[PDB]
């Protein structure tokens, strides 16, 4: 139930693995940064843990 998160800020991809998403897009949660799927895209990648914070 604690896997969902919400971004915080808008974040723009930086290399290939990374995973760009907009303020208030959730992200399941599949250390800094964590391999993620976004709610919105379906796209998984790495995100920056801080930039989301827990979605219920
Ligand atoms: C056309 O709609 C038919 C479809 O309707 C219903 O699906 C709803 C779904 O329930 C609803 O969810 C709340 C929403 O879906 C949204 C997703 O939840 C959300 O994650 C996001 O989706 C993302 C994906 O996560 C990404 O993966 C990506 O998808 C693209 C695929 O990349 C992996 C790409 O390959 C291509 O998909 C093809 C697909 O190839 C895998 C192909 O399968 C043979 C075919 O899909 C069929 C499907 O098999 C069949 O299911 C039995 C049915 O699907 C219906 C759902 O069952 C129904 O659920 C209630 O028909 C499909 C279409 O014929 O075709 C796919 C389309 O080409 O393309 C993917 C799209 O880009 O990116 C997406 C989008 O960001 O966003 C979703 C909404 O956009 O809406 C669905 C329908 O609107
Ligand atoms: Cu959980």
């Amino acid at each position: 139930s604690h896997m969902t998160f919400v971004a915080l800020y808008d974040y723009e991809s930086r290399t290939e693995t990374d995973l760009s998403f907009k303020k208030g897009e959730r992200l399941q949660i599949v250390g800094d940064w964590w391999l993620a799927r976004s709610l919105t895209t379906g796209k998984t990648g790495y995100i920056p843990s801080n930039y989301v914070a827990p979605s219920d």
